[PDB]
């Protein structure tokens, strides 16, 4: 459950969960002195016993700690955005802040229920989707792009 | 009260303490992220009073927690001696036992415990040593070596 993102330079060794092998999602530290993401740990602790994953040795929830120095790091290291064509680099915490705004994402076209890309994603839908509204001159009727002749020849006009 | 020592590979800023400036001896993590010793952060409480010194952040003693993690990163960084003349390095786990049992560390001469070298001190008693002990053919009597020549010249014989 950690963060899948491709680090930039890649993800050091301390910085990643041993459980999901990526990156700490809210850090926390167990005493034996190892770190692994909260939910994460305390699924292991709930799933594969009370004890640690690595060392075998008996782990406690509440003698658990935030390792908010180890979270502070990975939060401003250089992240590339997963999503296709960015190169320029970013710190993690506004990866979020990011995917609410990014041009080259995929989001969908609900008139037909289909993804683009959103520097591409309106473009499609007012000249390029065969099933575009456009309605006849006459008619004032929406059919598809791909369905305004065979309209035409039946249309009550 | 911190770890000084010159570190083989540079020491980073994370493992330093900034309270005393030293790689952190027994270290223990705030409530809000930032990492000190564990005599340095109770020293700088109990002195001052219940607060973060870098950024003045509520912080109560039964809220520290260990670093294991960063406290088994410096643990392992190689280190050399800091007795003068010794040019083995080590990691900083064996600093110790090599520390009590160093030739190049200052030793007092047990008769009149002038500073030398410990693997000097076995030359400086039998050769060096002005209140080494003697022994004169004709009394036998233990003198300092310095008090040899007045007791030679009125020697009971
Ligand atoms: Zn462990
Ligand atoms: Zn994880
Ligand atoms: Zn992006
Ligand atoms: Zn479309
Ligand atoms: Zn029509
Ligand atoms: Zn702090
Ligand atoms: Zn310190
Ligand atoms: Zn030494
Ligand atoms: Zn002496
Ligand atoms: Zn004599």
């Amino acid at each position: 459950q950690g963060y899948d993102v491709e680090f930039d330079p890649p993800l050091e060794s301390k910085y990643e969960c041993p459980i999901c092998l990526m990156a700490l999602r809210e850090a926390v530290q167990t005493p034996c002195g190892h770190r692994f993401c909260k939910a994460c740990i305390i699924k292991s602790i709930r799933d594969a016993g009370h004890k640690c994953p690595v060392d075998n040795e008996i782990l406690l929830e509440n003698q658990l700690f935030p390792d908010n120095f180890a979270k502070r790091e990975i939060l401003s290291l250089m992240v590339k955005c997963p999503n296709e064509g960015c190169l320029h680099k970013m710190e993690l915490r506004h990866l979020e802040d990011h995917q609410a705004h990014c041009e080259f994402a995929l989001m969908d076209c609900p008139q037909c229920q289909r993804p683009f890309q959103k520097f591409h994603i309106n473009i499609h839908i007012l000249k390029d989707c065969p099933r575009r509204q456009v309605s006849c001159d006459n008619c004032a009727a929406s059919m598809a792009f791909e369905d305004k002749e065979i309209h035409d020849q039946n249309c009550p006009l």
